[PDB]
């Protein structure tokens, strides 16, 4: 279920990502609730001043100026959060598990499953004929995968198209999130229906609209220096034909060979999780280990 | 199954963190179900003063006052419980979620529960059963080399310790010194004039007496937690155990050929010897070569 | 599984205290939800008293007379009751899940089932694998015999617990009795705002009254009921020495007189256990004979 | 939960009708805290309406103070008292399950029945292996001398009846006598004078022509669920439980040698018998001494 | 697994069954949300009459005139229905669980299984185990005979179905008929509350009848199609007597001249199954002859 | 499933239905929220003209004006389009689950799924132990069925009558919705005889969701429309081949086995049912359909 092979630079943002969510699903609850702008007319013991207007004119007031007073976000906030945490959803997730290049995955998922407890493994690392079919997959699997350039350039698409929204989104909530102000001065020339030309409107929920504005920016920084560090261990080791150097001092069989391109990415990332299954794989990625199980059937 | 793996300490705290949410989530439903500043007037058989205020300049008055009068904590201390309620809980539990730290320890899970039955023990203290001690016995000879030198066990539960007490000072300091910025009748003295008229205004808030008493239970569970933490950290503290000494099974059994664990295995040792201080004895079954030869000796 | 480690008392009282958590959270449901206390101005064909206030001054009326007239409790009834509640549950359920003092109840408890199906048993009751099976349960008994009983770590806390539970049931008895004639239907509130609305003596109703003082009566009686059950747990945990005991019936039954007799906390654990049921005391007890072990040797041998 | 095998069709009907009384309470309860209350007006004891001049709140303390004054003791709280009494017949049915003193021999009788309804043992005589069954038969001998021993079980079955009766009894007599009088037109007479004006009052229950239906709807099922119980209490004092014997059995399987047995077996078969005819027959084979022996010799 | 266990006339009852409880579902929904007896005050350019009354009066006028003046079925169209479906409902799936009254089918459908799928019924009308197989299907045919064909305990309970089916129909219809005259969109309340609210005489119309009415109508159309299939059950069960069973044609077309006319159950059973697949009367009746048997005994020798 | 047992025909109607209860679903659900007359008193800088009329007099006039003064349909369309989409979606459904008309059909689909994958039928139109015995079996089971169901024409009639019903409800539903259509409208003006109670005569009511349900109940009608066209069509696949007489005329040349003959009724009828399918079930079923085969299966069985 591709569950083995997702690094700690992939699960934080999944977890993060399920937390702008919730933000977003808490400010939009809150703009469904309320009463949005409550305006009053100005006039350019302490008895009051009867203002003399009937109820649908009210409404009239309180509708024309929260869409004349309003700005750009503070009235769509909730709708501008949701949309980019779906597009970050979206992008992170299905990007490797994409239409293209599905098959090779899977298919290396099920190798590694079936490769990750073979008997025989267990065996030399201290069935026969299950060796050697495991064998004759790994060999028509390397023929098929490490002949591939697929599955290197899709991570590398993602993690540069998160950097990038990350960015955009950091600049947008940067200058418009100091234009929700609680008071406002509408002027209006609503001036023969109402009568009443200019008045004052405090817009309910923007104490609130506030405050999910600081901590969405926050869990927006934490997601972006996240996807760039990703960004920084994918362009600074070279992950492309991994080294089972060490793995050769290793173990004894000095004839284990360093696999290139999609096998390269697939070793190198799914060793993040567990660097033992790197072991497994390279028992039967192993000539000499063949003609062993050769003569050991004999 | 982590039960061995879990002291009293980290079990009175779990509990004390669900009380917490208990009391949080029922702050806030009540903070959105019992209205706001009921705010009036005022005025710096007998008949009532007519006020002359239409229905929706009365709301104005409302909400002006109850976001520019009421003091800071009495509006937002539901969501504000909550939010250190879920750091609070979030953060002892990552000694079990971390990768890099995660598969080890299942493993050493496994593996002490592995070496509890067993009948050659029994005998310490039917082929099948040399052969299985000998591969338990290289089995554990595998995990104890594996979990030996990087001893990051008595670093991440230190770190825990330490934040899970910082957090409860600042909390309790915090929540107690503005403790009493909560009132019933606030009095508000806004100036807006041309529009309504009346100029020094009086509010009543609604539900500012079932926050008080709800903040002194929050105030009381989180010492108590607080007290339970600094009681942790000092017990792990109190000894370097980053080094162990099964010198009692030594003295015990009379195997006194295995040595003290250290670093991994320390961790291990010593925070399992919390749970049931005598599993601790059933490592101790696969830590001698001599029982490895007398079993070596008894397959022939 | 520890169900089997469960006395006739606590066999109902867990079940007693889950009911008052029920009456709880009814009350809280019938607080927020339901209306509060209404309010009128006091003076103090037909007519019509007409006395203008517009319809936020009422609320205004309301919502502070319900805050400074209405008694100590019959405003907290719910979150009290839901309180001690808690306290009650908790502490019953801290005698077998105390880190600490729960190994040896799973020592016991394996022990003790290892015996009950003990075809051993069986025979001394009166193959070389079954043998060795049963000479290993000997060596087990022995074991359990050097480790569990020398210390009443379980003959401590439950005492400890019976004395909790029962100064519980005083305290509550004492405080849900004081106050429950203080919640009443009709109260008279004298506030001073009158330059701001004008009547300045108030008379008022509080609207869930009349069924929040019978839900009341109700958590007294089922409180007094859980604290006569304690109040039986003290009189059946301080009158018979249960931390000395001895199988002199055993003995008469089997005819073996050479099973000594336990102590301290295997008293304890025998004799909680011969409540659930008596048969496996006498199948825990058998193989505890010399004669007994030295038959399965020579079988064995 | 196979807490199914010891049911009657008393406890099948009696859980149904449980069921059904509990659904009439939650609507009656629902109906009750989410409707209108008592409406009441005030008395004044071509045409022109007559104006009564009182402002919303003095009506709704007028109709507070009626409707806790006026409506009777039982038409106010009704669905609470369908519910508690729901809540005790339900309670009553569960004394021989949970209770310590009847749970063991009930579960060792459904593993016990359970193992032989399922022997092959049963297909060999029955129609005239080795040691597991043997096990059985000696789980059987182990059975049935914790069991055959006295009077346990069909006490519960013998004494749940008789408290159900009696509380089904009570209830028909208090629902019976205090359902005359869940009015709709009710007067009330509040010295409420200084504070609203007027002396006495008129009051309809809004919500009144559905609990006489309700309540009648209740009576019936009361009634049923006391009739069937008095038919189980009739049954295990008329018709003798207190002794089984396969006789009929010793004729059907020819092996005439299996035995009378007594008390708990008495009722626990009986019972058995009763929810199907033939476990009863599934069971008794392996009861037989003659077919102990006969495993034996098939052992050789 | 009952699949050919169904007459027409259950599907219909099932179809039909459906349709009435969705009916009353419709019903249940609307008189929850729409109902409301509307009323004012009857006096015996165009200038406004102002009938000068507050707003809780109006609320006990409605409130009394639609509890004094609507009709016993006007008030819940909803409820009866409701209560019929829920009737018709529970005498559905009735004889199939009465004790448990399900291995006495069950039987017979392994039976009829066993029966079509042996191969000696291709050969008699044209190995040991098969001779076995025969054994063993004849010794659960007289097994069957012999328990199936002795008493009425699945004539009772399906003729006992369609005896309350058709007395249920019967008197709902006439119920429904008699008194749907009085829904109606105009009623005239004379009430004696006049010291009180003061107009004696008023005018109501209810929300939801001139809808009701056409329910109704429906719902009556509906029912008599149900009770129609009710009516060929008394075709069905009265008529024809298959409590007796006739082997007929299985002598004529298997050329045994021997299978047996089965009576009581087997034989009303036999009588209904043939509705629903006529060929595995003969697969049954190939073990009904001493000849069949014989046969087998034969060839397995 | 009766997979076979559906020509384009059985494919349209079997989504168009949906269709229709899904926009009878739509209205239903609209008109229980937002509906109703909002009636208003008539007369037979500006300044409003006041009424004096109270808030439950009003109420009064909103209902018995939408209840005495808006026609039929306007006042209850979607009922009559869920009950007729119900009428036609069982009528649809009725011939493949008759009692008496399906256990027949089941054994035309096992009898098929036999012939058409079978070693033996590909081995003799291609020019043992167990082939040769099941090949005998499926022989003899083919002798059977087809005195078994080449009897009668029971189930080749029940087409006949649900196309005929379909076509009919067709005919009826295109009647009542093109002629009570521009009885949909959206100011009405009402006389109610109610002048002592509330004071005026002659209403006026401005209906809402009508110039919305109107133009659905147009849309309902076009797509009502698709349902008949296709069950016309259906008509010339009913009575244009006569297709109570099979023909197995061509599988003879282009088999090369000329002993099979041509069914009739029943299987006639089957046959040439399935046969809209795919056009090769057909030859798979007559290959055990000839004499020829059977004595080879037999003298390969010997």
């Amino acid at each position: 279920a591709f569950r083995v092979l997702k690094p700690w630079w992939d699960v934080f943002t999944d977890y993060l990502s399920v937390a702008m969510l919730m933000i977003g699903v808490f400010g939009c609850t809150l703009q469904v609730m309320q009463d949005k702008i409550i305006c009053l007319p100005k006039r350019v013991e302490m008895k009051g001043l009867k203002t003399d207007l009937d109820l649908q004119q009210y409404s009239f007031i309180n509708q024309m100026c929260y869409e004349r007073a309003l700005h750009w976000y503070a009235k769509y906030f909730p709708y501008l959060v949701l949309i980019h945490t779906l597009v970050f959803m979206l992008c992170s997730n299905f990007w490797f598990k994409f239409p293209g290049s599905s098959s090779k995955i899977e298919h290396f998922i099920s190798i590694l499953g079936k490769c990750f407890d073979s008997p025989w493994t267990t065996r030399a690392l201290s069935e026969g004929e299950q060796a050697k079919a495991l064998f004759e997959k790994v060999k028509k699997f390397r023929l098929h995968v490490e002949e591939g350039d697929i599955l290197y350039a899709m991570y590398v698409r993602q993690t540069v198209l998160k950097v990038i929204k990350f960015l955009i989104i950091i600049a947008y909530n940067s200058a418009l999130v100091s234009k929700v102000q609680f008071t406002v001065d509408c002027n209006v020339d609503i001036q023969d229906m109402t009568g009443y030309k200019n008045f004052s409107c405090n817009h309910t929920m923007a104490h609130l609209f506030s405050k999910l504005s600081f901590c969405y920016l926050c869990f927006v920084s934490i997601y972006g220096l996240t996807c760039l560090y990703t960004l920084y261990w994918l362009f600074y080791r070279s992950l492309r034909e991994y080294s089972f150097e060490y793995v050769r001092q290793e173990t004894g069989i000095d004839d284990i060979p360093d696999v290139k391109n999609d096998f390269a990415f697939m070793l190198h990332m799914i060793d993040q999780y567990d660097p033992l299954y790197s072991k497994r794989f390279a028992v039967f990625l192993s000539e000499v280990s063949e003609n062993k199980l050769k003569q050991l059937n004999l």
